[PDB]
């Protein structure tokens, strides 16, 4: 069926919001960045529009807190594409689901407040 | 006794986000307030040009001459003695135009993630 209704198949993106993070090595940081994702499965994705706006962000939020965790701030700056690449997988595994390919996640901003 | 009154008491200005490098080859995104008042009402209207030309600079300027000398460790622990050693330097310069740099504050420090090594 040629549907009605159409959905962008294309790379559009959203925004993690900065999260609270401790480092491996005891530094308090707030850490933002971008989610690249489409639409891969029409028919899934309208099927999964409520089931998957709100849990793709706050799963996004819960991979990057967990992934920046386990990492000291050093291994943060150079590991970034490492980092980044792993919570792409993680995020892909989940956003299946509902017929969503997340193709790249990049590390934004790390701030770092008075400690 | 003063028909037009100089406000006497502490007033702040924001240094914008300075784009520096550290010690340590890191890329950092700093901004910060500096706390003054007038002490010497006559000085500092007379010396308003060279005021209002040169602190702000001054401030700017100051900031990012102090992170260039220190490591992110640093940054991260010492940004008192960073921020009383910058307040030294600004209440030198602007002591000469009847102001008094009281503090000056470190605010944000972020670390753009896509611009390192």
């Amino acid at each position: 069926t040629d549907s009605l209704i159409k959905v962008d198949m294309r790379t559009i993106s959203f925004d993690i919001p900065p999260q609270e993070v401790l480092t491996k090595d005891s530094v308090t940081i707030s850490v933002d960045g971008v989610v690249y994702y489409r639409v891969q499965n029409a028919t899934l994705a309208v099927a999964n529009i409520t089931n998957a706006d709100s849990a793709t962000r706050l799963l996004a939020q819960t991979t990057l807190r967990n992934a920046l965790g386990t990492k000291n701030l050093s291994q943060i700056l150079s590991d970034r594409e490492e980092i980044a690449h792993h919570m792409q997988s993680t995020l892909d595994d989940a956003t299946d689901d509902w017929g969503i390919k997340v193709e790249r996640v990049e590390i934004k901003d790390v701030k770092l407040p008075v400690q």
